[PDB]
RNA sequence: CUCGAAAGCUAUUUAGGUAGCGCCUCAUGUAUCACUCUGGGGGGUAGAGCACUGUUUCGGCUAGGGGGUCAUCCCGACUU
């Protein structure tokens, strides 16, 4: 809602453009560079004009609300086929050639 | 010589005792009473019924728990 998100105070630009969940530091710097806005002020000292211009670069990239919906089916494409990317990934087991027998224990909890 | 019962009720340290009422008798009064026919009148019993509360048999149409279960990493449902 304040540019899809709400975005925290008395903080520079690139550290508060990064709470936009589909941006993340090395783009929000780019997102400066593209507008103009100085990161070195606050938030606080912006002016209301040139944040639709920040509005206008969310409505180029993602938003976390539609990028995690897609993200799924790309988990879906997966698991539907029956490919062994997805097979594992039903079930709850490390997926890029992890090790198995030990140690893989965030993707199992405790 | 004339008339003629009761073994009921309530209470009781009571139950085989006793006391009030019910039943007999003799007096005094006073006027109601039985039987039957024509009336008016409430009732919830025998019977009967399944509208309620329960209980019981078969049949259909089914909701379902799904019983099977094509069975799907885990999800559709195949089937009945
Ligand atoms: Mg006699
Ligand atoms: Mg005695
Ligand atoms: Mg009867």
């Amino acid at each position: 809602r304040i540019a899809g998100v709400n975005i925290p105070d008395n903080k520079h630009t690139v550290i508060s453009l990064t709470y936009i969940y589909g941006v993340g530091r090395t783009t929000a710097q780019s997102i400066c560079a593209a507008t103009g806005v100085n990161p070195a002020a606050k938030i606080k000292d912006l002016s209301d004009e040139q944040i639709d211009q920040l509005r206008n670069e969310v409505a180029k990239i993602t938003t976390e609300g539609d990028l995690r919906r897609e993200i799924n089916m790309n988990i879906k494409r997966l698991m539907d086929l029956g490919c062994y990317r997805g097979l594992r990934h039903r079930r709850g087991l490390p997926v890029r050639g992890q090790r198995t027998k030990t140690n893989a224990r965030t993707r199992k909890g405790p």
